[PDB]
DNA sequence: TATATACAGTCAGTCAGTCAGTCAGTCAGTCAGTCAGTCAGTCAGTCAAGGGAAAATAAACAATACATAACAAAACATATAAAAACCA
């Protein structure tokens, strides 16, 4: 029923992440080398 | 001889004339107060130049307005993979 007011389909979205490394150890002691 | 009645005389009051003051009603000067033309002096209406600042002109020179080209910035909008919830 809805209509998008303007289309982007030839987009090529890149599979790249927004979570930095700062948020996959969660502590100073929690980090490997 | 004396007393009572009437008539005529006599004073006084009343009646009429004499003359010397007096005031109302006019006559009228005169004196003063108020109305007519000349002129001479007053006074504003009117017919003309001309003074002079505004208006117009001109020329060299300066400042502002207008239309637009280029762009900056903020609101409105979508898409999809990715986090993080979030169902189950």
């Amino acid at each position: 029923p809805v209509i998008r007011k303007f289309t982007k389909k030839n987009v090529a979205r890149a599979k790249k992440k927004y979570t930095p490394f700062s948020k996959r150890f969660k502590s100073i002691a929690a980090i490997p080398d």
